[PDB]
């Protein structure tokens, strides 16, 4: 009830991306834990941005965040209705659905974007905030399943990240596990055609 010493949430920062630009993926750091922590309050964030998959973080998560369209993609059970750190200042969504579990910004400057996929193709691939290249078959409109499965905790803080078919198209963003007894056999995801209606 007193509204002067009510304290607000901080900004999305991003803390570093999954490069995916040579013939070998791999996790780079960009900015540290106190860096963060910063710039989550500050909002302003002047580091350079670049590719198409980020590692995002708030003061009490981790996960990421992928380009598509110009825009900045995660999911609403790891942003809220954050702002994102940017060199301005905070930026507010342009994007919110939590019934789809999906948010959205103005893809940073210096951010690539991939490409909506309208190969109509099964054959897809995850990508990890560890680097990893999981192969996934689909099974749905919004189902995959892992062709090896993997315990929950190998993707857990990957939610926001792609799922790409074999030329490299965005097919959905990751959001959910489909788990047995701790082990992932499949994922849930967000269809890239879902974020494209949420854009209309
Ligand atoms: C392990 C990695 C997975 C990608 C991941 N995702 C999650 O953990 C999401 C968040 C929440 O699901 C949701 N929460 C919502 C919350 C909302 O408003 C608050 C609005 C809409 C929402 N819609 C969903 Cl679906 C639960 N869950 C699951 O995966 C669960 N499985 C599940 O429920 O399966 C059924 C559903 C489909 C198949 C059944 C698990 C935990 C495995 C048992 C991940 O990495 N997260 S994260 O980065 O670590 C992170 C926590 C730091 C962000
Ligand atoms: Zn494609």
């Amino acid at each position: 009830s007193h509204m002067a010493s009510m304290k607000k949430k901080g900004s999305v920062v991003i803390v570093g991306r999954i490069n995916l630009s040579g013939d070998t993926a791999y996790a780079q750091q960009t900015r540290g834990e106190e860096g963060c922590q910063e710039t989550s309050q500050t909002g302003r964030d002047k580091n350079q941005v670049e590719g198409e998959v980020q590692i995002v973080s708030t003061a009490t998560q981790t996960f990421l965040a992928t380009s598509i369209n110009g825009v900045l993609w995660t999911v609403y059970h790891g942003a809220g209705t954050r702002t994102i750190a940017s060199p301005k200042g905070p930026v507010t969504q342009m994007y919110t659905n939590v019934d789809k579990d999906l948010v959205g910004w103005q893809a940073p400057q210096g951010s690539r974007s991939l490409t909506p996929c309208t190969c109509g193709s099964s054959d897809l691939y995850l990508v990890t905030r560890h680097a990893d290249v999981i192969p996934v078959r689909r099974r749905g409109d919004s189902r995959g399943s892992l062709l090896s499965p993997r315990p929950i905790s190998y993707l857990k803080g990957s939610s926001g990240g792609p799922l790409l078919c074999p030329a490299g198209h965005a097919v959905g963003i990751f959001r959910a596990a489909v788990c047995t007894r701790g082990v992932a056999k499949a994922v849930d995801f967000i269809p890239v055609e879902s974020l494209e209606t949420t854009m209309r």
